[PDB]
């Protein structure tokens, strides 16, 4: 389907299968599972912009790509 790569500044890359009509709350699940910070603590970037976690990669122009690259922060909320 869609292959993720999610690029951090503390871990190695990270590598999982996703939807392009999913949340990107999914996507945040994957990376719980990898590093255990909470989902509440990250916060997803597609090039400069910052993904909110209801909305799907669909959203963000993610179509005919096989795959695609997000950063990752580990941010404490307001």
């Amino acid at each position: 389907t869609l292959t993720v790569h999610v690029r951090s500044e503390e871990w190695d890359l990270m590598t999982f299968d996703a939807n392009p009509y999913d949340s990107v709350k999914k996507i945040k699940e994957h990376v719980r599972s990898k590093t255990k910070v909470p989902v509440q603590d990250q916060v997803l970037l597609l090039g400069s912009k910052i993904l909110k976690p209801r909305r799907s990669l669909s959203s963000y122009g993610i179509d005919k790509e096989k795959t695609i690259h997000l950063t990752l922060k580990v941010v404490k909320p307001s």
